[PDB]
């Protein structure tokens, strides 16, 4: 039968004893059986190199996309495997043809991932002007109706100085802040305003449900790596077959260019010579997690329930509080961030207008001057690595340090506890000016 | 004591299939058992520590690989990066040039060409939407070097004689079908004479043959260390002068290092540019190492594989009663790979007919014909075959009515081999010699 979930669950891995993992959203991790098939596949590839690379990998890419399409309820004939996030994200924005007025308008918000932010801004710069870009504010914690909101002004906006709402890259759960973003909202706006929406669900498949067909997008990514136990290099790559026609060239470009099994899917078989394990691991990454553990849906009740508990715990613990909106909506995820027990102080520069409850909140807490901001915060990431062999990460938001922990099947709520302690003496020697 | 001894003694230290016969090191290479074992030791160092080891040991690693590769080609650390293979740093380069305004920019490219870089060129042309072009330059093998040379000059003259710009040039070190030393010394030295980039596709290259990246000076020269450098698959260097690092614009894809308009941020781009495996870029120093270590530095590795692929493809081409593909200089055989026709000829097609040279024809006179509508049925049976019944390998150009299977010798192959591919090729062909390909 299946396992039970948390410390005992640490057999099947292969962490560091020493190393408390606390950040499985940044980078994953991958069970010992995982790793066995990842070698067992470069094994085979080393033995016989062209009989296996040139005829093999297509049987073994098929075998994953149909496990992955099958799980996400999706046809076959619509996932494909890219490299990353990042290339998925730069396959779509790189592919589009913008309309010959220039007028088109790439909407995103302010919570979008540093690759991502800059590959709107290469694509503008590659384009030489035909494309443009708007970014949306948006403030954490934030009301989900607040944020369709400010995509409905941004919308309105742009079409009010002459642009063309193009495309709009959405996340599913979002970075920094580990946040659960209203996507559905947002792309069905999109269908009826004509936008396209690039899903940017990095942190997606295997830690939430994606609900890819009644969402119906125009592009979807998410890293099978961050959450689905698969080896490092792997992310779904969503076309529904109505928008196959424009991804025209993969990235690189390879052999299946056609200059003007469905093409789409063959394109992206062979893209330049990589290995290919991680790709071909999905399908034991999935059935291994229905297998081993309870199945899909179990894995994340137990990841988002313990992101909840825990981050409570931690937020007690250090006398603040978890980040979320009225609604409940922004921890659905295995990801949750708790405010650390201090402050900046403003900048001068960009001056932050506080609200009200952000300044009780901030209750005469500890002030570091923000010309130390940063080097407090390189401090803490040296310490919790160094001295408590860990590592959390923390979104400077507002002038004010959200750390977000990453709940997994392997932790329980010790680790979250361990976690509030570890940043409470943390914040108590940065109180005390150890970082200087 | 000393270094260990080439030969089939060698395969105790590489992890190939005994029953395999590794006849094709050049597509896709292999490494030994001591870099796989590192190479899962980075992996196993990985999932122990993700964070602290994958954003902080990776700019170590990543450095340590390159001091190594830069030495190796005896070249300033500053200008070597690890890209993940030769088809994507030659879209790293093809994307971020800036072509001119008015749009007379062209590329010109051979068209022994590898099949994605040439692509690349059509979906440049389209993603730029026509504001440049290419020009293709045939070219028949075996091929003088002069007469290469006179191709390349007389199409840059084309070029400005229609009103063009030859602006950038995609020159091979060492092609891939055939698998043929390219004269690219003189190639690269023309470019510079006309204002042309320099964009050297010398994936067929590190580890095989002396790249003379100081001395011939390209301006972008791309290299797999994954096929001649024993690394594992999913590794190319990247050359790129200081002086050009500005035209590199964005990596691929576009990351953390990308800006808007200790060090250099032209190396600090390519460290992060998407989560993968970097593994085999890790590996680059312990390939350098071991090839030193154990088997006694480049020079060694590289002439007993150019001499093997001489006297071996001469071997193959007396046991089938043709030739190797060689021109009256002796320069095309200046790598580890040898193309030895086969003993057939293909019926002409009366879609492009190949008008052959009297020597052409007379080469072919006695041997069997086979009709060319069925020649894409033999190729695809000859290669069926080599698998599934002789468990082996060997990839096939098809220039001009013959068909030359391209040989990839290395330190682990002896004469032995190449007698066997020999004996093994008119197996195959004295049986599509009896139409046994239906």
């Amino acid at each position: 039968g299946p396992l039970p979930f948390g410390n005992s669950l640490l057999k099947e891995f292969v962490l560091d004893p020493a190393y408390r993992n606390l950040n499985h959203g940044s980078f994953g991790t991958i069970p010992s059986a995982i790793q066995q098939k990842l070698r067992s596949y470069q094994t085979a590839a080393e033995a016989r190199p062209c009989p296996f690379l040139r005829y093999q990998t297509p049987v073994l890419l098929d075998e994953s996309r149909a496990a992955v399409a099958n799980l996400l309820k999706v046809p076959v004939e619509t996932v494909v495997f890219v490299a990353n996030a990042t290339m998925g994200v730069n396959t779509v924005l790189r592919n589009i043809v913008w309309s010959a007025d220039g007028k088109d308008e790439i909407l995103y918000f302010d919570t979008i991932f540093g690759a991502c932010g800059k590959t709107i801004d290469y694509v503008i710069e590659d384009k030489r002007g035909i494309v443009s870009s708007r970014c949306i504010p948006l403030i954490y914690p934030a009301e989900d109706d607040d944020v369709v909101a400010a995509f409905r002004d941004a919308i309105k906006k742009s079409r009010e100085e002459g642009k063309r709402p193009r495309l709009a890259v959405i996340d599913v759960v979002s970075s920094m802040p580990g946040v659960r973003f209203p996507f559905e909202d947002i792309v069905k706006i999109c269908k009826e305003e004509e936008i396209i929406s690039c899903v940017d669900g990095a942190q997606g498949i295997g830690m939430v449900d994606l609900k890819i067909t009644e969402t119906d997008p125009d592009f979807l990514i998410s890293n099978c790596h961050k959450w689905l136990f698969t080896p490092r290099g792997c992310a779904v790559f969503y076309v529904p077959v109505r928008n196959q026609h424009l991804i025209r060239s993969t990235l690189p470009t390879s052999h299946g260019f056609v200059p003007q099994k469905s093409a789409f899917v063959s394109n992206f078989e062979f893209v330049g010579t990589v290995d290919n394990s991680p790709f071909f691991c999905v399908k034991d990454a999935i059935k291994w997690r229905e297998e081993v553990l309870g199945g899909e849906e179990r894995i994340m009740e137990y990841m988002t329930k313990l992101a909840r508990e825990g981050g409570q715990k931690v937020a007690e613990i250090l006398g603040t509080r978890v980040l979320e909106n009225s609604t409940g909506t922004l921890i659905r995820c295995a990801m949750v961030n708790i405010a650390l027990p201090f402050v900046v102080g403003e900048d001068p520069k960009a001056p932050v207008k506080l609200t009200e409850k952000e300044e009780k909140d901030v209750e005469g807490l500890y002030e570091i001057p923000h010309e130390e901001a940063n080097m407090a915060f390189k401090w803490m990431y040296n310490v919790l690595q160094d001295e408590f062999n860990t590592f959390v990460p923390m979104t400077f938001h507002r002038r004010r340090f959200w750390a977000r922990l990453s709940a997994q099947v392997y932790l329980e709520m010790s680790d979250f506890e361990w976690a509030g302690k570890t940043l409470k003496e943390l914040c108590e020697r940065v109180a005390k000016g150890e970082y200087k």
